[PDB]
């Protein structure tokens, strides 16, 4: 119950490709910035703003249920 | 750093056992408030207060 949380103090300016991407998570409400990681296939973890587009796409069409 | 960055935001109030240690790292200085991150030999990572003297002693043998 200790853990550390994640947050994003950067994001990337670049649309990282879909089929490149296999997850992602929103940062803690806590952080001074909100934030999207999303996780590559590769397994590289990138920072995004929530509020570009692309990202709020890619989240939708994440969806499963 | 684009990829993110841990942060604490709740210290653990209770001394890790020296002995159950394994490794340490400060969280980003862009963190609202500054963290020890202590790994310990079970793999868990624990955010304690930088101005605990525990912490600081650990630390410092570390």
């Amino acid at each position: 119950p200790y853990h550390p949380s994640e947050c994003c103090f950067t994001y990337t300016t670049y649309k990282i490709p879909r089929q490149r991407i296999m997850d992602y998570y929103e940062t803690n409400s806590q952080c001074s910035k909100p934030g999207i990681v999303f996780i590559t296939k590769r397994g590289h973890s990138v920072c995004t703003n929530p509020s570009d587009k692309w990202v709020q796409d890619y989240i939708k069409d994440m969806k499963e249920n």
